């Protein structure tokens, strides 16, 4: 890192901010057919 975590984390921030992909707090697509069709 340079001084704090963000300077360093600026690259992994992605790893985490993008990590929300699996969580998917929301999903316009649909939420009733995710096991068959």
């Amino acid at each position: 890192k340079c001084n704090t975590a963000t300077c360093a984390t600026q690259r992994l921030a992605n790893f985490l901010v993008r990590s929300s992909n699996n969580l998917g707090p929301v999903l316009p697509p649909t939420n009733v057919g995710s096991n068959t069709y």
